[PDB]
């Protein structure tokens, strides 16, 4: 399997792994996202994604959402940190129509008055549930005390941007952000180049100027608590770590992997294994373009929240002092297993072609990163792992938890 | 694609799809679920998938998760309401080393009395965390509420039959319900079926008793509250409906798909489009072998809980109307779709076999499957929806709603 890239004239990146395979996924990034919401309109990126599908072209809300069905389109979108994705899957036989339909919802999108209100009504309801969901309220929180900039903020936004965000501003923000500059389109499955290209046709209409990132910015490391009556607290830790933007890379993913990546990992094997504190913990990058973040989290009653937050930040720091020859070697195959499986479905090789575009500006082959994975020695992750330890975390607490 | 299925003479089904793809996946089901826990120990199944992996032949715990690490085996397990599931990933060459210590797991478990503290302990958090998941715990309590019988337990347990189970009642538990007779394994992907029966080998010598299961036995429908100080209120209907068990099954499967299935189906249509009164919204099978049921779930503030419930509701029963020729044109389209997709992974293959072969004794074909949705008529759609309304559900609130 080889992959084709390609710049468009107007900026719009798109990717192709062909396979011998009845159907075709895609993703495409658009470079809007909670990162470069307008200040005071915290969940812009949520807004505009939800009015997007209000209608495009001479369609209508429920019309758009027929025609895709009609196409057998299976499909998910939504605003995140740095971008907003749409996923697609679909038969061979409708790949023009697919394409022409997704062009018209970027660049004509009937964004009207009316269906607004449910927009933002559809978001509030969204974020409303994050309340619900402790360990995903607590590393959200998280997340929004490591960034001094906007790195921190809720992909769903707050309350009171999603509130106040009126419908010419938004607009005004379409024309800015949803720009092909900095866009991404990766597709695989059953298509060649040529007639893929032959059905972008609509997309070179899409113009823009180039997508605006802040710098990353991160605070000084503390502690913070979100006192709830939730059964069992949360605990989230966070680390700077290294993201795909470095060469030490494939040391820290085996490291990671030795660390948190299955049964016999140092996480499941000291606070789960032998002394049985948690269901779930876990241990996971988490940061952006331009800062890398190790995020762990485990839940657990209060009575034992002291002991599994020291083990935890114990394994993480002890991390430093190397792995061993039999750490590694199951490492590497079982980073091998889970590659080649993610590797199956198109859905995933696209999804992961996407985020190696945006990341590193190429596409990574599977063979380039397993040879990489199994080709990196005992001495360099040891090395890598004294020269770069975790330490100093921003430590969060939610649940029955004192604080002052 | 071609499937083999065997019954060996211990009784255990085996099946196997094979592939062109470097890559093996199994789900095997064990017929020891919530459903025939033993009277007073509900958790009991919970408790042996977890002591199970305390060790099995001369391997320890650790010593086990680290062998199989080392064949590179991404995994997963946990018990059921019908069944405990097993499933597994690794490459070919793996293959004979793998099955042998699955075997080993299934009937040489060491389940050392010192270790049932700790898998004690994990399992009363796993349950603990159902309370910080309110959709969860709302669909949990209302098959409760549905179902008199077994089926209505909650497979992760109760807190005092977590508690008080002893661990020799647990061994003779295991040595009653671990059993072949009942046990389903399904195989996807690059082996051979003569490679696979040679690999199977240690699996002839389990030996037991035809697995128990109680007769489903449905409550009366009515409606129940969970007073509790959510964000939102869980919203859960109810219905009786015909499973896989069923010669409507692809009738209902279609009109499922009008109803639920998509951008353009009926409750998104009706209650998050237009109204704008939701994030969350489906309608899913939720039933076991035996008796099939319907189940609806939204979240919403407690403010719009009244017309949600009432339009969500309406939405049910109004498909006995029947449904148009476009909305069946565009269902069939959609799981087309849906079907080619889910047959590309080996691990989500494997895991429809092991569907099938429980509630079907055979194993169906992507190309049967297909046909029979193409070829179900609008009238066939219609007829089944008439002589089979939605009618009469519970209903479960869960958030801060009055009751008496």
């Amino acid at each position: 399997h080889m992959s084709r890239v390609e710049r468009l004239p107007n900026g719009l990146v798109v990717a192709l792994e062909e396979r011998d395979f009845p159907g075709v996924a895609f993703q495409l990034l658009v470079p809007a996202g909670a990162v470069n919401d307008p200040e005071g309109m915290e969940g812009a990126a949520a807004l505009l994604e939800g009015w997007l599908w209000k209608g495009a072209g001479d369609l209508d809300a429920r019309a758009l959402a027929q025609a895709l069905d009609a196409l057998g389109v299976r499909r998910s979108s939504g605003a995140g940190l740095e971008y907003t994705a749409f996923a697609a899957a679909f038969l061979p036989e409708v790949l023009d129509e697919v394409f022409r339909l997704y062009a018209l919802l970027l660049t004509r999108p009937r964004l009207p008055e009316e269906g607004l209100e449910a927009v933002r009504s559809v978001a509030l309801q969204a974020l409303l549930s994050l309340e619900d969901q402790p360990a995903r309220k607590l590393l959200s929180e998280l997340r929004r005390k490591v960034f001094r900039s906007p790195h921190g903020r809720e992909p769903l936004g707050r309350e009171e941007g999603l509130k106040g965000a009126r419908a010419e501003a938004l607009k005004a923000d379409y024309r800015r952000r949803y720009t092909p500059k900095g866009a991404i389109l990766a597709v695989a499955g059953g298509v060649s180049w040529e007639r893929l290209r032959a059905a972008l046709e609509p997309f070179l209409a899409w113009e823009g100027e180039e997508a605006l990132y802040p710098a990353p910015e991160l605070s000084e490391p503390h502690r913070f608590v979100l006192r709830r009556p939730t059964a069992q607290v949360q605990i989230g830790l966070a680390y700077p770590d290294v993201g795909p933007e470095d060469p030490g890379f494939y040391a820290a993913r085996l490291a990671l992997e030795v660390l948190s990546g299955g049964m016999s990992s140092r996480l499941f094997t000291e606070v789960r294994e032998k002394r049985g504190l948690v269901y779930a913990v876990s241990a996971f990058p988490a940061g952006v373009k331009g800062q890398g973040l190790l995020m762990a989290y485990a839940g657990t009653t209060k009575e034992r929240a002291g002991e599994t937050l020291e083990v935890l930040r114990a394994e993480v720091e002890r991390l430093a002092e190397g792995v061993t020859e039999e750490e590694l070697s199951r490492a590497k195959v079982g980073l091998k297993t889970a590659l080649v499986m993610a590797d199956e479905s198109i859905r995933s090789r696209a999804a992961s072609m996407a985020r190696d575009l945006y990341m590193l500006g190429r596409v990574r082959s599977l063979s380039e990163i397993e040879a990489a994975i199994e080709g990196t020695s005992l001495e360099a992750v040891n090395a890598f792992l004294r020269a770069h330890p975790y330490r100093d975390p921003w430590v969060g607490l939610l649940g029955e938890v004192e604080d002052v």
